C-alpha cells in the first residue's frame, strides 16, 4: 500500500482518473487578472481561502505571465534547483537487498525520460502552493512504468469542505473527489505554517504586482498625455454650426498645425495639460521591484547592480548564504515528495516482498558546495606532518574526487 | 516505430507532408504589429490561446523584427548555443553493438550539412513556444537520408479542439490535419509550465514591446514639435478672402521668417507650443529595455556597461552562474528533441533489428567549464605528495586534456 497506508488495487492505474472527465479537458481560462482592482483581488483571495481555488489559480498564472520581473526571479529560482545532480540511496546501514532495490530504482530513473519536465511542473508548487501531476501506467511485460507525467492545471482542483487541508478535483458535486492513490504527483512546498489555500507564494507577491500595474499603466497614459498642450476655442453668439465644427477642427489641427488664423472676436487658450514628473511612478516600480527580489530570491542585488562598493563582499556573502540554503530546503522537499509519490509505488508493483515503509529508499540532491582546492592542499600538509590522521574519504568528500576504484 | 509508439508506414516518407497545401506556400504575413493598441494585443492574446495561433506568431515576427534591443538579445542567446561542441553517446553501460550504432550516427551527424541550419531553426521555438521544421527524405540506395531541413511558419499551425497541447496543420478544415510521424522536428522549450499557446517567452516580452513602442513614437512626435512655436494671428472685421489668405501665409511663414509687417489692426502671438523635456519618454524605454535583459539573458550587465565597482566581481559570478545554467538548460532541451524526432528514425530506418527505445542514442552538448589550470597544476602536488591517489581521467576531462591514444 502507500506510504499513507491507503489500500491500493490494480485495476485502476490502467486508466487515470481525469479520464471519465472530458468536460476538464476543454476548459479555458478565464483570465481574472484583467481589470484587476485592489477590491477584486481581495474578495479573490477570500473565495480562494473558502475552497474556490479556480480563480486564485487563473489569476496566478495571469500574474506569472504579465510580470517580466517576478517572470525573471521565478525562473532563476526554479533553474537553480533544475541543475542539481541527484542520486537515490538506500536507507540506514541498508542491507545487500535494500541496497539492491536502491541501485535497481537508480538505474530507472537515470533512463526515465520526461524527468526534467516532471521537477519543472512539479517546482509550480512554489509560486501556486500546490502542483499535482497525473501518473500514467503501463505493463511492459511483468513490471509497471510510469509511461507519461501529464500536469494539470490548479483550476481543475478544490478543497474538501469538511477538510481545508485536503485537495479534490472538480467533477461538478460539491464534495469533489478523492485523489486516486498510486496516481498523482502531489508537490506542496511549506513556506509558511497554514492551510493549502494561505501557503502559496504568489499570496504575498500578489499586492507588489498591482503596484506595480497600477504605476506602469498610470505612466503609460501621462506619457500619452504629455506633448501637445490641452487648448479650449471660444466663439461669439450668432456663430454657426458649420463655423463652430470649422473652429473645432483648427483648434484639434494647431497641436500639429504650426500657424492659424481666427476672427478677433474669437479665442483660444493653452494650458499646459500635463506639467508632470514620472519620478513617483519610477519609484513606486522600484520599490515594488525590490520587494518581488527580497520575496523570491531573499536578496536584490542578483536582479539589480550595485552601484556602491566596500561592502559588496559581506553583502555578496550574505547573498549567497541565502541562495544557499534557500536552494537547500527547497531541493529537500521536492526530494521528500518525489520519494513519498514515485520511488514507493516502483518499490512496490516491480519489486517483490512488502519492505517496511520505513527503510523505503530516498532521493538525493547533491548540495555539495565547492570548496577552495588551494586552501586545502597547502593546509593538509601542515596538518599530517603533526601527525594529524585525516581521513581520506572526507578529503574525497569535499573536494568532490571520487573514490580509487 | 516512432519514439511515441504510432505506427510507421514507409509509403509517405517519400513526399512531404506540406506538399498536398500549395494554398500555404503562397501565403503573406498579415503585419499585425501595424497600428497596435494594447486592446488589439489582449485580444490577439486571448484568440491565441483558442487556437487562433497565426495572429500570435506573425505578430512575435513583427516583434522580433521591429525591435533592436530584443533582437540583439534573442541572437546573443541562440549563438551562445550554435557555439557548443556537440557528440553522439551509447546508451548507459552500453554493449559493442550499441557503441557501433551510436558511433556510426554519430559519422552520419559530423558530415550532415545544414546541422547548423537546423538547430538555428529549432531554437526559435524558445521565443514562439514551438518550431516545426519539415524533413525531406531520399533513398541513396539502401540507407535513407534527411535530403533538406525546410522550417515552416508557425502561422501554418494551430491547436487540436479535443486537445491544448497538440499542434495540427492548418488544412482548410476546422479539425486541421495531425503531423505526420517520422516527417517533422518539434522543439517546444518549457521556460513555464501550461499549454502551448502559453508557453511562448515572447508573450512575457510582448507589453514591455508595445511600451517602448509607445514612448519612442510619442517621443518622435515631440522632437517634430519642438523649434518654432504655435501662433496664431488676428483680422478685424472687414478682412477680405485674400487677405486671409495673405495672413495666413505670413504667419505660416513667421517661424523660419526673422521678420514681417502687418497692420496695427491685425495681431499676431506666440504660445510656447511643446515647452516639455523628454526625460519621461527616456525612463520609460529604459525600464522596458531592463525588463527584456533580464528576462532574456537574466541579467543586465550584458547589454549595458555597469558605471560602478566594488560589487562588480559579484555581479559578475552572478551573472556568469545565470547565463551558464541557462544555456545548460536549452542544451539540454534542444539535445532531447533531436534525439527525440532526429536519431531515432535514422536508427530505426537505416540500421537492422529493433532496438528497444529504452537504449537509443542520445546527443550530447560539451558543457564543460574551462578550470583555471595554473590553480590545479599547483594543487595537484601537494596532493600527490600526501598519498591521495587522483584518476588521470578527471584531471584530463576537468582540463580539456585529451586521453593518450
Amino acid at each position: 500500500v502507500d506510504v499513507y497506508g491507503n489500500p491500493i488495487r490494480t485495476q485502476q492505474l490502467r486508466e487515470p482518473q481525469t479520464s471519465r472527465l472530458a468536460g476538464l479537458a476543454k476548459e479555458f481560462a478565464q483570465h481574472p487578472a484583467k481589470g484587476l482592482t485592489p477590491a477584486k483581488l481581495a474578495r479573490i483571495l477570500v473565495e480562494a481561502e473558502q475552497g474556490n481555488l479556480q480563480a486564485q489559480a487563473e489569476l496566478f498564472m495571469d500574474m506569472e505571465e504579465r510580470d517580466a520581473h517576478l517572470f525573471a526571479e521565478m525562473s532563476k529560482r526554479k533553474r537553480a534547483i533544475l541543475g542539481l545532480d541527484w542520486a537515490v540511496e538506500p536507507p540506514r546501514n541498508a542491507s545487500a537487498a535494500e541496497k539492491a532495490d536502491a541501485d535497481y530504482l537508480h538505474e530507472l530513473l537515470l533512463d526515465l525520460e520526461g524527468l526534467e519536465d516532471l521537477l519543472l511542473d512539479a517546482l509550480d508548487g512554489i509560486g501556486h502552493g500546490y502542483s499535482c501531476i497525473e501518473l500514467e501506467w503501463a505493463l511492459q511485460g511483468r513490471e509497471w512504468m510510469p509511461l507519461a507525467f501529464h500536469h494539470r492545471p490548479q483550476s481543475w482542483f478544490q478543497l474538501n469542505p469538511e477538510d481545508q487541508n485536503e485537495l479534490r478535483l472538480r467533477d461538478n458535486s460539491p464534495a469533489g473527489e478523492a485523489l486516486q492513490p498510486f496516481g498523482w504527483i502531489i508537490h506542496r512546498p511549506r513556506a509558511r505554517s497554514g492551510y493549502v489555500a494561505r501557503s502559496g507564494l504568489f499570496r504575498v507577491l500578489a499586492w507588489p504586482y498591482l503596484f506595480r500595474h497600477y504605476a506602469t499603466s498610470d505612466l503609460a497614459e501621462m506619457l500619452e498625455i504629455y506633448g501637445l498642450p490641452i487648448r479650449l476655442g471660444k466663439y461669439p453668439p450668432g456663430t454657426a454650426d458649420e463655423e463652430k465644427a470649422t473652429l473645432l477642427r483648427a483648434v484639434t489641427g494647431l497641436g500639429h498645425a504650426a500657424a492659424g488664423i481666427i476672427p478677433e472676436t474669437m479665442a483660444i487658450d493653452f494650458q499646459q495639460a500635463a506639467q508632470g514628473s514620472s519620478d513617483p511612478f519610477l519609484a513606486m516600480m522600484r520599490q515594488s521591484e525590490d520587494a518581488i527580489s527580497k520575496a523570491v530570491l531573499g536578496g536584490t542585488l542578483t536582479s539589480t547592480t550595485s552601484q556602491s562598493g566596500g561592502g559588496a563582499f559581506a553583502l555578496g556573502q550574505v547573498h549567497n548564504e541565502v541562495r544557499h540554503d534557500l536552494l537547500a530546503s527547497d531541493a529537500r522537499q521536492l526530494a521528500a515528495t518525489l520519494s513519498r509519490d514515485l520511488l514507493w509505488p516502483l518499490l512496490v508493483l516491480n519489486r517483490p516482498g512488502s519492505p517496511d515503509v520505513r527503510r523505503a529508499p530516498r532521493l538525493v540532491f547533491d548540495l555539495r558546495e565547492q570548496a577552495d582546492i588551494t586552501s586545502m592542499a597547502q593546509s593538509i600538509p601542515a596538518l599530517v606532518n603533526v601527525g594529524l590522521e585525516i581521513p581520506s574519504a572526507w578529503v574525497y568528500d569535499k573536494l568532490g574526487i571520487p573514490q580509487p576504484a
